């Protein structure tokens, strides 16, 4: 069992189906960024402590879902042998319910908050911004190729989820958020 | 209060003023990278311990300043209703004074150092390299559109600040820097 | 000794040799991404504990090697005064021996694993994905300019190394890997 094949040593790689692409191809960058986000979520999850245990399982669930998203990003729309498996509806409503809940419980802001606080809150804000980076790359891809737009919907909602969860993480250890001192009332 | 509007679900988003852009637009990537840096700084700050307390407040101040920078990056130069608010002079001199101080106190190198050491030092080196990534994206933007060049000046100086601060973090816990074994005398 | 020269304040910077480039030039992005990876490895190394001590020295060695790689990425192929110093053969075989060893010791999977587990394992998966991001940028560069292809070979192998090491980190604290629930038998 050798995970190193050396077939990518020249800069090309396989996607789902028969096609090979350069590794800097927008498709390969898109699910590559999703994989980096997925790894960061894993890292975020490893920071869970006794105060924040309630967040542990949904972070693991998000990791499962990112694999589902990345599958589809790796799959060309005109591939006869492989289909899109990701449906946005239920995973996205599930995120929305959490955003709603977490928004309700934490103290309300007007203004932008400093992305920080506890180590977990801060990690969740990093997740937020990696998701948004990945989102940009999915959009780059979408502008050149037919994608499963359900993936975009979910990844879009996901960075709102990370924002909500990060505030909730602060709430769980009673760490106050700090406001951006020059913020207008934006929320 | 719903932070999810679903208006970005198709890949376009508002900037400051009336314009909408794709999320992979260089402008949106520029202040997006600044937001990721801002989140990383928050994460860096959450690692502060009893040895490194003296670094806590200026990291928070940097977060405030990154919001100021990102405002301007989000603002088109020809927007009649919105202006640039960021002036580089005082924030940049403030960084320079810190670079000078931290450079003076820590042991002097000739050679490149391994970016690492304590967890905070290492986090500061990550901040250094995220700032430089963000800087590249600001430059990408500048090559297509008129920006506030003060933002570039500050973000440029900021990665030197992170280099200096990271060495200082090592000094604060008396963790020696390690040299790149094949370095020429570069400093 | 001032690390801030202010020469980059306008968005251009020197590479090895006489040439200046914009900071968003693919060459500058390539060794820039390598520097970010290098910093992340430093951060990964700072997480080493009593269970995972055996990983400490090779992470430091990787940092040395990334400087060697970045040197060459910074060096134009037609630069009369500066040469490529990086040879892939021995560093790459060294990675392969570790991949082989670590693959042998850890429990075998069929299926994709969730990138996560212990804090070090998870950090190693982040390293994995930053290496792959950097790899894409090296490929971007290669498609425009002559590079030392040895660097590509090594950086390619390196993300397999990080995958193997991350599983090994889990093994060292007896943290089980979790499987992607919808995985096909991919390994
Ligand atoms: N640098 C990269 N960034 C993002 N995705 C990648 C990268 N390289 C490969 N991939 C994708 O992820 C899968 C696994 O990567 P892997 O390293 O096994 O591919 P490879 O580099 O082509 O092969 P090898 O490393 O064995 O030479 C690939 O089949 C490809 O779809
Ligand atoms: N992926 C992204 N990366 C960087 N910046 C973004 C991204 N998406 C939106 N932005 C910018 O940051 C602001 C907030 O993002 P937000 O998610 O609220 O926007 P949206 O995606 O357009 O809306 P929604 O998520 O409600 O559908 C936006 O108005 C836009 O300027
Ligand atoms: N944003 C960046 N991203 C990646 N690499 C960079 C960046 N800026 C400079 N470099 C490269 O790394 C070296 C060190 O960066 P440094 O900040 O010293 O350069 P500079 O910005 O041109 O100068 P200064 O900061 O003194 O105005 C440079 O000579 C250049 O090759
Ligand atoms: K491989
Ligand atoms: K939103
Ligand atoms: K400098
Ligand atoms: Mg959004
Ligand atoms: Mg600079
Ligand atoms: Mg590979």
């Amino acid at each position: 069992v050798k995970i190193y094949t050396k077939n990518g040593d020249k800069g090309q790689t396989r996607i789902i189906g028969k096609q090979i692409l350069y590794k800097n191809d927008p498709r390969v960058a898109a699910y590559g960024e999703v994989d980096e986000l997925n790894s960061w979520v894993g890292y975020t999850k490893s920071l869970i402590n006794s105060h924040t245990q309630v967040l542990s399982n949904e972070l693991e669930e998000i990791q499962q879902l990112l694999f589902d998203c990345g599958h589809d990003l790796a799959t060309p729309a005109d591939d006869e042998r492989h289909s899109f498996k990701f449906k946005q509806e239920q995973p996205t409503v599930w995120l929305e319910e959490k955003i709603d809940n977490y928004t309700q419980v934490v103290p309300a802001v007007k203004k932008f908050i400093l992305p920080g606080g506890t180590q977990l809150a801060s990690a969740l804000h990093v997740a937020r911004t990696i998701t948004r980076r990945a989102e940009r790359q999915i959009v780059q891809l979408m502008r050149e190729e037919q994608i499963n737009q359900d993936v975009l919907i979910f990844i879009n909602r996901l960075s709102d989820y990370f924002f909500a969860a990060a505030r909730y993480a602060n709430y769980l250890e009673q760490q106050p958020d700090m406001l951006y001192r020059n913020s207008k009332d934006v929320f």
